[PDB]
């Protein structure tokens, strides 16, 4: 089809000219693309001065023809075969609790480079939002956890310790001759299960509450980064939790009878704890959902980005794609698939411009080899 002219490298010229809540702008970029490896290099600036929206909200609108599909996928790669005549893409973005993007571009060839010419506009966004206000994060390693997660985990971590207190206590006052039995109950070390596995003396037999102070401290800790393996692992902590905590409440209900305002409380920190690390792992997969549409003559996707705040919460964008062929399109349109796109925004120490340095990896999938 037009898969001979992805070959090699081919050069990538991106202009957007975008309006934004009345704030105009234009952004041109230049780069190169490898379809072969699903490679894409670009640099972006922002010809009219300072960029009135954060860089990473116009990754996606700022040339799918570089997907890598493998062998067994080649019928299915609709922008290729809608070369070199080009394709009209158009989106529409919402950001959750705040604003709009509507996009029209014409991807095509012209000479031998890759065009990427796009209308954009905003409409209700709130210039004190993360957007207007520019509160996302650009590239970033180190951040903070959010206020809900510091609320969870530093309460965790305080009934941890007093559970500790509590238990000091009642030692003391015994030697002398609310929620009384779960405080000195043998359920409250190594969650009366160790013992019986591994034994009594084993270090692995600590208090509950131990367990507790290591893992709130540690949900806090990896709440900080930023990685993938700090999701996964901040789920399967989570995982555990959660299992230890609805066996001790079998233990509280239907065994002890205490229901313990301290322990209880704990529960639904564990519970809430489990819904934020799930909702992690999903976000940061950033895959793209493909299907064909026959009245158009083209495909649509949906799919949903995650813009890290600043402050520790994560702005959600809604995306609705649309991409309908200039000339003649693939004798066949794709069957459901998915697009992995892994991004890296990084910086030019010796741009003086806003601007953006763009590296990105899109693979193809969705359809097992026959």
């Amino acid at each position: 089809k037009g898969e001979e002219l992805f070959t090699g490298v081919v050069p990538i010229l991106v202009e957007l000219d975008g309006d934004v809540n009345g704030h105009k702008f234009s952004v041109r970029g230049e780069g190169e693309g490898d379809a072969t490896n699903g490679k894409l290099t670009l640099k972006f600036i922002c010809t009219t001065g300072k960029l009135p929206v954060p860089w990473p909200t116009l990754v996606t609108t700022l040339v799918q023809c570089f997907s890598r599909y493998p062998d067994h996928m080649k019928r299915h790669d609709f922008f290729k075969s809608a070369m070199p005549e080009g394709y009209v893409q158009e989106r529409t973005i919402s950001f959750k609790d705040d604003g709009t993007y509507k996009t029209r571009a014409e991807v095509k060839f012209e000479g031998d480079t890759l065009v990427n010419r796009i209308e954009l506009k905003g409409i209700d966004f709130k210039e004190d939002g993360n957007i207007l206000g520019h509160k996302l994060e650009y590239n970033s390693t180190w951040g903070s956890p959010g206020w809900v997660r510091l609320a969870l985990c530093l309460t965790g971590l305080v009934l941890s310790l007093y559970a500790l207190h509590v238990k000091a206590a009642r030692a003391r006052d015994r030697d002398y001759r609310s929620c009384s039995r779960v405080f000195s109950s043998r359920w409250g070390r190594g969650f009366g299960l160790v013992e019986h596995v591994l034994g009594q003396d084993s270090i692995l037999n600590q208090s509950n509450s131990i367990f507790g102070c290591i893992f709130y401290t540690l949900q806090l800790l990896l709440g900080c980064l930023r990685t993938r393996w700090a999701s996964v692992l901040m789920l399967l902590s989570s995982l555990v939790s959660l299992a230890g905590s609805v066996y001790l409440a079998w233990i509280l209900f239907f065994v002890l009878y205490d229901f313990c305002i301290v322990c209880i409380t704990t529960y639904a920190i564990n519970v809430s704890l489990m819904w934020l690390s799930f909702r992690k792992v999903q976000e940061n997969s950033h895959n793209v959902y493909i299907t064909a549409d026959k009245q158009k003559n083209g495909i649509k996707a949906n799919f949903k980005i995650r813009h890290n705040v600043e402050d520790g919460s994560v702005q959600l964008a809604d995306h609705y794609q649309q991409n309908t062929p200039i000339g003649d399109g693939p004798v066949l349109l794709p069957d459901n698939h998915y697009l992995s796109t892994q991004s890296v925004l990084s910086k030019d120490p010796n741009e003086k411009r806003d601007h953006m340095v763009l590296l990105e990896f899109v693979t193809a999938a969705g359809i097992t080899h026959h």
